[PDB]
C-alpha cells in the first residue's frame, strides 16, 4: 500500500503508513549503503531542537501559537523515542544531514496532521532553520551529552576502581620489568596508581575539550549569516536546550562561519578519545599479561571468570582499536569540508557517537567485571622482586657501575644471589658492611612505597 | 521467556530464542556495541557448519541422522533464515569463541524442532575448535564478498565511466593543474583516467585474492590439528568449494600463520583503502566539474535526485559523490582498526578477529553498494556542456604557444592579453588584431588553434 | 685510526678523533636504520637536562665540585651546539633512548678529559638518573619548548594575517557555497573571520594541552620509584630547568609511574596538532579554489607570485598530510607500551618535534608570503554574488519555501534574474510589494555583515 | 663564499631557479634523498639519450648532459639538491634543481647547456617528478627491500628447521595451550615474511608504471608520440628493471598517485607482520628471571644506564619502532593519495618522502633483524619441554584409560605439587592392568601431541 506525497522536484510514493514524506523517501532510494540509519541519541538531539525552534520562533511571534503547540508536541513524541522506526535514512546521505532534517520536519507534519492541524514541512517545521545549522547542533548536542553524562561518569567509575587497588596493593611488592626484562622492585599498587592517573588524565582531556565541543551552529542558518532567523534566535535556541538538558556546557559558537565551514569541534574530542583508547591498551595489555599462564606466563594476579581468558581485557583493547579507526575516519571528514559548509557530518557524528558508546560502555564493565574482582598472587610476586638481578642497582654508589654489573653477570652465571656474590667477589668492607648491603637489597624498601 | 539451567547457574532466555545458556551468559558478559554479527557473517558461520558436519559423516566420526540434522538446520542459517537468533556483541572474546557457540547452540534448537537431538559442542562442534573455525568463516565471508559483490559492483562501475569516456571522446576542455589553466584534454580522456583507476581497484581485489581466500579450518587450537583428522581442512575446503562455487578459497599455505594472524584481511582492507582513495579523487572531480549553476565550474550536470536545502529553495546538490566520499573516509577509518588489530597478535593466536571482521565486511559492503549507486543514478546520467567547455579552451592564454613561430612570443603574448581583456577566443583576437594575411593565412590559423588536435 | 673503549659487554674499537665512547660505537653498529640522528632541539634539550642534574647533584652534596662543574662545562657546549656531529645514533634505537643518553655522558666524559677532570660515564655523569626518567624529560622540554616559544606565535601570526584580511575585506560580497553550489551572500571578509577563528581555536588547543605535555619524569630513575635518586631530585631539576629555559610549563610529573610508562602527553599534544593540520587543510584549499583559474576556476582573489600556482596552499597541505601521518605512528607507539616502561621514544620524539616544526614554518610562510600579499577581485565577487539563484531564500516568509523554489527554476530556465521572475509570475502584491523584495534581494544587506 | 646570477654559494651547481625554490620553502629543512638524485639522474640521461636518437638535440648537447646525469645517477652530486620535501606539489622545483646542476657539469666539461629548452626537451615535471619516484619505489622495492625480506625469511625458515623438535606449551589469550614447537612458531613467522614478499611482487605491475611521455595534462602535447616508449625501453636496458613500464593510462598517471598508495599497503602489512614477529621474539626472550625466558637473545650493547648487567631486546624494539614510522607514513601517503585534483596530483614530494622513506627503514631493520638477533637465538630446550610434560592441557589424551574426573585430579596435583603429569600418573598409582608405563608415555609424548 502507497500514497502520493510531493516536493519540489515532483511527486514521490511513499508507504501509506510511514510518518515520512516524499523527500525522504527520496532520500531511501538514493542512500541504501551501509543499510543503518541515525541512533536514538541523534534522533532524541534532533526532537528536543525542533521542539526548542518552534518554542523560540513561537515567543518571538513569528510561529502561530496552534502550530508552535503542534510542533513542540510531535517534537517531544520524537525526542521520546516513540518514532524511531520511521527515520529510515541511512547514515550515508547528503553530507549536510538534510536528509534527515526534512525525515523530522515530514515525521512532525504527519503527527500534527492525525491531531488536525496543517504543518508546512518547510515554511513551519523548519522556520529559522537550515539544516547546516540544525544538523551539527544535534551533532554536538549529542556528543556533549554523550562525554558530560556517560563517558565522564564512566571513566570516573574506573578511575576509582584502579585507585582503590593501588591503596589495597600498596605494599605488594613485585618486580618491576623495563623492555620486557627484569628490573628494579615496585609494587603492584604503583602500578595501578599509574594506571588510575592515565584514566584520570583522560577525564582532563575530554573537560578540555567540552568548551570547544559543546559550541552550537543554531542561528547561522544556510552558510552562517543567519539570513532568514531572526538575530537572537541562537542565544534563545540554546537557553533553551540549556533549560531543558541540563547541559551548561552547550554554546553558542564563536564564530558562526567557522561554525558550519568547520567540524574542527569533533575532531578535538576524537583526539581525546583516541587518547583515552591508547591508555586503555595500555592498562588493559599490561593487566591481560599480569594473568597470563598459569604454568607459560606471569601468573601476578587472577582475573575473574567470566584456564580463564582475559576476555574483559580482550574486549577492551578491541574496542580500543575501533576508537582508532574511527578517529582516522573523523579527520579524514574534518579537513575536507569547502567554503560555507563541511559536508561530512552524518560520517563524523556516526563515528564520534560510536566512539563515546563504546568507551563509556567497555570502561563500566572493565571496572565492574575485571578490575574489582582481580586477586594478586603476592608470595609469587615477592619472590619475582627478591629474584631479578637488578636488585644489584642500590649497591651504585658503593661498589660503583662496572662492579656491580660483575655481580649480576656472576651471580645469574653461577646460579647465586646477589647478595652472596657480593661477599664471594670480597665487596664487603669500608665502602660497604653486611649491615648495609642487607639494607640495600630489600626489596620493599628498594620500591620507596609512599 | 523460558529458563535454562546452567553448571554455573540458572539463566532467562526469550523464548523465540533458539540460542541458548551460553549465548545468553555472552549476551550478559558484552553490553558494549548493541551490535552483532552481520548477515554475511552468521552466512558463511552456517556455510562452515554444515560442511563440517559433512565432512564428520563422510570420515565416519557422525551419525548420519545427526549430520542431516546440522547440515539442513546449517543450511537455513546460511540462507539467511535466522539472522535475529545472534545477539552477541561484536565486541566479545577475542577468538570469536562466544559466535561460534551462538551458531552451535541455534543449530542444536533448530534440530531439535526436527525430533532431532544434538549436542552444541560434542556433535555441531566435532573437529573444531573457535581459534580455527571464526576466522575460517570472516575469510569465507571476506572472499565472498570480494569475489561474489565488490568486483561485479566495480565493474559495473568501470563500465559506466568507460562509456562517458567514449561518448565524451571529442568533448574538447582545458586541462586543469594546480588547480590553473591548462592545455588542452576532452572530457572523454578524463574519465578514461576515472575508469582506468576503478579497473586498477578490481586488479588490486584480484590480486589479494591468493591469501584473502586462505582458511586455517582444520588447524584447532593452535595450528597444530590436535584432535581433528589429518586431512580435515582439505575436505572441508572442497565442500566449500564444491557449495560456494568459491575456487578462490584453500587451506592455508601455513597452519600456525593462519591463527597467529590475520595478515589477509589487513592485505585486503589495503586494497579497499586504494580503492576509497581512487573514488574519492573520482567524486570530488565529479562534483567539482558540477558546481554551480552559476557561481563554479559548470561542466557537466549531475542527475537530480532530491530537493537539495531545506531553506535555499531550487537548490540541488551532488548527494552521490557525497556518499561516495564519506564511505571513502569510513573505509580509511576501517583500514586503520584493522592494521591496529592485525600487528598485535601473540603467540599461537590474534584475538582481534571480530573487530577485524566487522571492519572489514563493513568496507566491502560499503564499497559495493555505493559504487553500484554511483553508476546508476550519478555516472550514467551526467550530461556535458559541450558548448562551454569548448568556448573556455579556445579562449584560453595556454594555446597561443603554437603561434609562436608564425607572429613570434611578444605579439602571442599581446594576443593572449587582450583574448583575456575583451573576453574573445584567442582566434576572434588574431583576427581583430589584423593578424590574417601573407606571414598567417586563416587555414594556418585554424590549424594552429586546433584544440581538439592539440589534446591529441 | 682507532682507539679501545670498553664498557661492561667489552673491548670496543672508536674512531680515534670521536668523543663518543664504547656504548655509542656498539649503537652505532647496531642501528644503521635511517640514517638520521637526534635533532639540534633534542640534543639541546639534553645537554641541559645533564647540566641541571649535574647542578642539582652537586648542592646536595652528592658530587664533588671539580667534577660537577666539569659536567655543567660540557653539558653548556653540548647544550649550545658545539659538539652535535659526536651525536651518531640513530632515531630507531633503543626505545627507552639508552642509548643517547649514554651519547651524551661518553661525549661529557670526553670533553672533561680534555680539560684534564676524569669522569665515570655512569657514577657521575649520570649520578641519579636513568634514561627511563632522563630521555622522556629531554623530549617533552623539546616538545613544550616547540609548542610555547615557536607553534603558538606562529600561529598568532598567522591568525593575525587572517584577521587583517577579515577585516580588510568586511564588505567584499561574493556568493556563498555550500556543496559547492551557489548559496546565499556572504562576504570574503566573513569567511576569513572563520580561518581566523579556526587557528585561534587551534592555538586553545595547544594551550589546553600544557599542563601534560610539560609534565617531566626527572626523578622517578629506573621504573618511576626514585631508587638511586634524592627524594626531591626531581622538584630540583625542574627548578634549575624553568629557571634557565624561562618555560614556566615545565612541572614534575603527577604520577612518576604514568609518566614512565606511558607517553599520553605526546598523544594528546599530536592530537592537538593533527587539529590544526585538519583547519589548515581546509584554509589552504578553500585559498587555492578561490585563486584558481583564471578563465577555469573561480578567480575570486590573487595570490602573490613566488616562483601562478598556489605553491604556499600546495605546501600547506602536504604539510598537514605529515602531520595526519606522524601522528598515526605516534598513537601507535603510545598504545605500546609495557608494565613499567614506553620503549617507542625516540620514533615517538622524532614525529611530534617534526610536527611542531613543519607547522611552525609552514604557518610563518603561509602568513607572510601567501595570506598578507591577497588581493580580491571585487567586482567579479559582487556579480557572482548576484547572480546565485538562492538569492531567492530571503522571499521564504513572503511566498513560502515551494513559489520560492518554482522563482528559482523558472528564473534560471528563462535567464532572467530572480527580481524579474517574482514581477513575471506576479507575486507583487499585499504579501509582498515592489519596495520589499528589492530591501530583500540587496546581496550586501543579505550577507547581514 | 657567494656568486650571483639571488646570490648561489660558490661550489654549489644549481642556479637561480633552486636558490629561489630554497628561500620560498624554508619547512623542513631536509631535501630528496639518495634514491631520489639517482632517479632524477637516471631519467634525465634517458631523456637525453632518446632526444638524440630522434634528431631532435644535438649529439654534443646530449653527451654531456648524458654523462652528468650518470654522475647524478652514481651518487657524485647528493649536496647538489637543497630544495626542501614540502614543495610546488608537481615536483617542479625538483625538476629545474637537476636540470640546472646537470648544466653545470656540463659548463665545467666546456658545454653550454639550457636547462629548460636542452635539458627538459619533450618533457614536463608533471610527468618526469613522479616517474622518477616510480622508478626509486620500483628500484626500492625489487634491488633491496625483496632480497632484505628473502634473508630474513631465510633466516626464520633456519630456525623452523633447527627447531623442529623443540617442543613448548602453545599460548592463546595469553593462556596456557595445547603443544607446540618453536619450529612450528617459526615456520609461522617465515610465512608472514614470505607472505610480504608476495605482497610486494603483487604491487609491481602498477608500482613500475611511468608517466614519462604524458607531459603538462597527459596528452603527450609537445613530446614525440612515441617518447614515453623509448625512454623507458633506455630506462629498463640500463637499470635491468623489468617491472617499469608506459602507464596503462596516461592520464591516470598524472592525475593520481594510486600506485604508490597501494605500495605503502604491502609496506604497511609487512610493518604489521614484523611488529607480531618481533613481539612475540622479545617475550620470548623476556626475563631472565621474571619473564618467560623461551629463548635467549644475542646481546647487542649493555642494556641500561642505571641496572648493572641489565641487557634488553634492542632489535625487536628498532623493528616495532620502524613498523610504528611505516604505519604513520601510510596514513600520510593516502591522505596525499586521495587529494589529486583534475589533470594532476600535487602530493608527488611529500608521497615520495614516505614511501622511499618506508622502503629503506624496513629493508635496513629488517637485514640488521636477521643478521644481529635471529640467527643468533638459542633456545631453552629442556625448560620448554618440562612446561610441555606439567601441562594441564596434556591430560586429555588419559581420559580414555582413567576417565575426565581423574584426568582433572591428575592436572590439580600435578600444578600443585609443580610435578610433570607423567610423575602425577605415577605418584597417584595409576599405573598398572588398565594402564601400563608404555601406554603412559605413548598418551604423554608431548611431541606427537604438537604433529
Amino acid at each position: 500500500n502507497y500514497r502520493i506525497e510531493h516536493d519540489t522536484m515532483g511527486e514521490v510514493r511513499v508507504p501509506a503508513k510511514a510518518l515520512w514524506r516524499a523527500q525522504t523517501q527520496r532520500a531511501v532510494e538514493n542512500f541504501p549503503i551501509s543499510g543503518r540509519g541515525l541512533e536514538r541519541t541523534q534522533i532524541r538531539a534532533l526532537g528536543l531542537l525542533k521542539g526548542a525552534c518552534a518554542q523560540v520562533n513561537s515567543d518571538l511571534g513569528l510561529l502561530a501559537p496552534e502550530k508552535a503547540d503542534a510542533i513542540i508536541a510531535a517534537a517531544a513524541e520524537i525526542a521520546d523515542g516513540q518514532h524511531d522506526d520511521q527515520f529510515p535514512i541511512d547514515v550515508f546521505q547528503t553530507g549536510s544531514g538534510t536528509s534527515s532534517n526534512m525525515n523530522t520536519n515530514e515525521v512532525i507534519a504527519s503527527i500534527a496532521a492525525k491531531g488536525g492541524v496543517t504543518l508546512h514541512p518547510n515554511d513551519d517545521v523548519n522556520m529559522s532553520q537550515s539544516s547546516n545549522d540544525t544538523f551539527p547542533t544535534a551533532t554536538h548536542i549529542a556528543a556533549t551529552e554523550a562525554a558530560v553524562a556517560h563517558l565522564i561518569p564512566a571513566l570516573q567509575q574506573l578511575h576509582d576502581a584502579l585507585a582503590a587497588k593501588a591503596l589495597d596493593w600498596h605494599t605488594v611488592v613485585k618486580s618491576g620489568r623495563t623492555h620486557l626484562m627484569d628490573a628494579v622492585p615496585v609494587t603492584l599498587g604503583q602500578e595501578f596508581s599509574g594506571y588510575a592517573r592515565q584514566i584520570e588524565a583522560g577525564i582532563e582531556r575530554v573537560r578540555a575539550c567540552l568548551p570547544r565541543l559543546g559550541e552550537l551552529a543554531i542561528g547561522g542558518t544556510a552558510v552562517g549569516t543567519g539570513l532568514n532567523a531572526p538575530d537572537d534566535f541562537g542565544v534563545r535556541v540554546v537557553a533553551v536546550l540549556v533549560a531543558q538538558t541540563g547541559l551548561s556546557e552547550l554554546r553558542t559558537a564563536a564564530n558562526s562561519f567557522e561554525a558550519q565551514a568547520a567540524r574542527d569541534g569533533l575532531v578535538e574530542a576524537s583526539g581525546a578519545l583516541r587518547t583515552i583508547a591508547v591508555s586503555l591498551t595500555k592498562i588493559a595489555n599490561d593487566i591481560r599479561w599480569m594473568g597470563s599462564g598459569p604454568l607459560t606466563g606471569l601468573a601476578e594476579i587472577q582475573l575473574p571468570d567470566l584456564k580463564v581468558n582475559p576476555v574483559l581485557p580482550e574486549a577492551v583493547t578491541q574496542v580500543a582499536a575501533q576508537v582508532i579507526g574511527n578517529d582516522a575516519a573523523i579527520a579524514w571528514g574534518g579537513a575536507n569540508g569547502a567554503f560555507e559548509l563541511n559536508v561530512y557530518i552524518p560520517m563524523m557524528a556516526r563515528n564520534i557517537l560510536e566512539s563515546f558508546k563504546l568507551l563509556t560502555n567497555v570502561s563500566r564493565l572493565f571496572a565492574q567485571r575485571c578490575i574489582a574482582g582481580l586477586t594478586a598472587n603476592v608470595e609469587h610476586l615477592r619472590r619475582l622482586a627478591e629474584s631479578s638481578p637488578s636488585i644489584v642497582t642500590p649497591l651504585n654508589s658503593a661498589i660503583g657501575y662496572e662492579e656491580a654489573a660483575a655481580v649480576a653477570k656472576q651471580a645469574l652465571k653461577e646460579r647465586k644471589t646477589i647478595r652472596q656474590t657480593v661477599i664471594d667477589r670480597g665487596l664487603i668492607g669500608d665502602r660497604l658492611s653486611i649491615e648495609d648491603l642487607d639494607r640495600r637489597l630489600d626489596v620493599l624498601a628498594m620500591a620507596k612505597a609512599e
